[PDB]
């Protein structure tokens, strides 16, 4: 899953490997179960796509806070962003 | 790229389908670049990665802002973990 | 992402495909978080990964049972081997 | 088919591995059938489609009780929600 | 799944097309099952494999006996070199 | 290539995946040939591609038959199924 | 299996797709059949992959010299290097 | 890459495997080049990929002379049917 | 991430790799954004893949005057082609 | 090959999609016939090789030209960085 070595890279770049690949999966899943709810003709399987759904959110939301604390830039640039108003190509 | 067609997917659906997958491609990217910068032996080279490796952080950070305004749970979830101490799994 | 045109399924097929692919899709992560519980360094990620582990078995199970109720044969062949004892085979 | 080297994974994580596969090909295969079962004009190709799809649903039951064995929380998840006749996402 | 527009082939091109790729992928199943039967460290798990092994053979039989009765030349070919003695490469 | 690590699989078995991947090939390159062969608009070309098709047909014959020569499963469920009549699900 | 929409490319331009994908199948099918020759056990099923192998080498020759006729510029270059003496990096 | 480890592998086959996956990218190029060709509506652009899409020709012609001298049954059946006039299935 | 080992590839070739493959990604990451920007509904989000689109360029642009340092072959054909007039095919 | 409907892609968008992956899979096969002339065996092989890859080059110059010119923002930044001296991140 990784394209270079393991010999080479540092632990720490592993680690946010396996985190980030994480965030993606559920960033994935995230969208497709919002689709599929769109889509769904069942309301019981739309409950649990629904809800399932918001369990991706919250699962990516841990890994993230997680990225932000072992990561300098992640920490800068998502409390330069995130939870702030007016347009967000500057802030 | 969308699963389920366009016609019965809600308008601000597809909207957070083109900003969850643009986050997907720009944490692959920082998680590639990453990489490449233990690797490489170039330190020319290794000045442009971890150049590039910053501003696609910064990139996903803004993108990530955007769904947390258009999307309760993205918000609910993102203010309960991100600038937090203690255990993530505690929250 | 259906092999057949959708002009010709019918409407509970359409919807038992949007519940297998999600059982998938669940059934794959679980087994993507457990090797990284077992090859992550970091014992903040780590908790991480083994919570969202978990409950996306939950998920599985929720998806799966709603495949047992809109399915004759599913629920034949779950009740005849989902919590039994001795031999999985011939039992 | 893992993505961490079997060296740092667990020998009783790999056996998991081998068995949540197995589950999500079958799935896969019968989300297939059934629906060249609904598109099919060959009656006779449509017997062999549905027999088959019927057998891969049997070997999924068999693969997933082995796992309901062999992981604790797949046995607490799976006994919450299978079998049973109330509403999912309230059980 | 067709690479050309479903409306220039004809009807019973697309239905060996079905039945083709499910042969694709029952053989495809007995290939992958046998890899983990011989890899597998769990009896009850081999045992299982090994069921379901011989099993998807089976369907690969049925379907191919489908192909045979609906394509002069796959009867030609397998009445030729199917149940032979002696080299294969000469009969 | 293989799934499990070749050193724990049996000589006999990696020569079977040689085989089952080759009739994978066969069984392919038939569906797209004659797909190819109903839309092709050049006489010239659906003449060589109905040609290569059938001569994809021999080859997956051939290596079935090893198959059956190799494997006791094989041979009985291919006795089974293949040169028979009536409804193929009653064999 | 077409990057653009089939109502702006010339009807012979298609027909070239469908040859030239050809060759790339039965080129890549000579490869793997050379591959499994040298590493194939079975004296029997190295017979076969080997005979089948260089019939996909005469499907290959045969699409490839109807391209030769439906293609200037296939003509040009492939007369100027095939069937030559010397360096090939010389016109 | 490779389907067999490249310790089992002769040297006299693995060039041709880079020979060949050479052709096969120089073929795929060609095919793209022209579809473009036909949907471009830029003059410039079209040029720019139908002198490119020419001179892949000459890199594909190259490379398969290589082959035709490297391998007795591609120099076999190039020479049969290349530069021949008439049906191409009957020469 | 390679297709030969990489004991065998100089160092300068795989440091070449690290360089096209950033490109790569980031003229694929160009054009995704630039079809979202027109594709996209909501102004805030548009302003987001516009900005980050041309951060892409910026990016793509520093990676290719690496390679044109780096490579006397790229630092040519660069040098050729790029900031002329008239038609790009003569030059 | 595209991800949007074509209906709503503009045509100058389409038409830099088929200039950018044009250029993709160029640069993917310069990097492809590298590593094969690296580990090459056969000095007839290698030149052919080694010869199409520096053409390859040429064909991603090219359209990478195109590209400057249909793009404002390209031609800046390659404007900025390309023919240059000393550190590239400045
Ligand atoms: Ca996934
Ligand atoms: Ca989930
Ligand atoms: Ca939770
Ligand atoms: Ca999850
Ligand atoms: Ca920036
Ligand atoms: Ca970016
Ligand atoms: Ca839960
Ligand atoms: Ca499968
Ligand atoms: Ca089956
Ligand atoms: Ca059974
Ligand atoms: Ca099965
Ligand atoms: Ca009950
Ligand atoms: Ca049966
Ligand atoms: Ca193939
Ligand atoms: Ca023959
Ligand atoms: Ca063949
Ligand atoms: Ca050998
Ligand atoms: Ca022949
Ligand atoms: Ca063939
Ligand atoms: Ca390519
Ligand atoms: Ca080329
Ligand atoms: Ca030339
Ligand atoms: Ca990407
Ligand atoms: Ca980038
Ligand atoms: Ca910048
Ligand atoms: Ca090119
Ligand atoms: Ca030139």
């Amino acid at each position: 899953s990784t394209h270079e070595p393991l010999e080479v890279l540092k632990e720490e770049t592993v680690n946010r490997h396996r985190a980030i690949v994480s965030v993606m999966e559920e960033l994935e899943a995230v969208d497709w179960y919002d689709q599929r709810v769109d889509a769904s003709t069942d309301p019981e399987l739309t409950a649990i796509l629904a809800h399932n759904r918001d369990e991706e959110k919250e699962a990516a939301a841990m890994t993230l806070e997680w990225l932000r604390r072992n990561d300098a830039k992640w920490a800068e640039h998502l409390r330069t962003y995130l939870f702030t108003e007016g347009p967000i190509t500057a802030a």
